[PDB]
């Protein structure tokens, strides 16, 4: 399983230590691919993205980054899962929360603290 | 002329009269189109139905960076507005999937909004 991980950088870093942990998780399940110049980033990340079998993303902290990756996630037609905190109280993006369909893109709601445990039971 | 416009809502709102600037210029120029699920499948035919997409991108948002996901992949014409008057730095997806062509990135001053809106529309 080859996993490719979005999470907000130049949005904010707010959650870095918690992405640090998701990534975590993830490598017990696959490979992470992830991880003018942002012509090369650009470029490098859209062939990842399209290698990967399951997009994960963090969706809490807003970022273009983050929301265009998923755009060419769904027009590659890869398998999508997001991840928000109600807790941060900010309110899920329109265009994110809704273009969930229950299996293909699903975004799960949780508390910071039991990231692990959803990742073990969606990876299973 | 189907136009569509992109900017922050959910993730922000500071720049909200800057967006309404946009879009009463954008209207001159052509027809402006602007549960969560209808919202996703409605603005996704509008994107569609879209000939150029307009976005302001100065505020991070993962709703308008998600269009600008999908219109790159309807191979639709885009157009980004953003301001290094508002510090960040912006998003390397952004600037580094512009062609200088089919996909422009522009970095203006908030005064001069209208000038580029003109000169990008002959
Ligand atoms: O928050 P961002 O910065 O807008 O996007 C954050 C997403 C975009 N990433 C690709 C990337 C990687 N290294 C630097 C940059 C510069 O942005 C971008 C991975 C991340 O999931
Ligand atoms: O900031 P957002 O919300 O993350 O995305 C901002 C973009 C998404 N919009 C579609 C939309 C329309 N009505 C409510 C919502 C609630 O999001 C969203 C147009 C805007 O260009």
């Amino acid at each position: 399983p080859a996993l490719y991980f979005c999470g907000s950088i130049r949005g904010g870093r707010e959650d870095r230590t918690l992405y640090e942990r998701i990534v975590s998780r993830l490598r017990r399940f696959g490979t992470v691919l992830t991880e003018g110049g942002d012509r090369l980033i650009h470029e490098q990340d859209l062939e990842w993205l399209q290698q990967a079998d399951v997009v994960v993303a963090e969706v809490t902290q807003p970022s273009l980054g983050v929301g265009y990756e998923l755009g060419r996630a769904v027009a590659f037609n890869k398998r999508i899962l997001c991840l928000f905190r109600p807790q941060s109280g900010r309110v899920l993006s329109a265009m994110i929360r809704g273009a969930a369909d229950g299996s293909r893109f699903q975004v799960w709601d949780y508390e910071e603290g039991e990231v692990e445990a959803l990742l073990d039971r969606y990876f299973e």
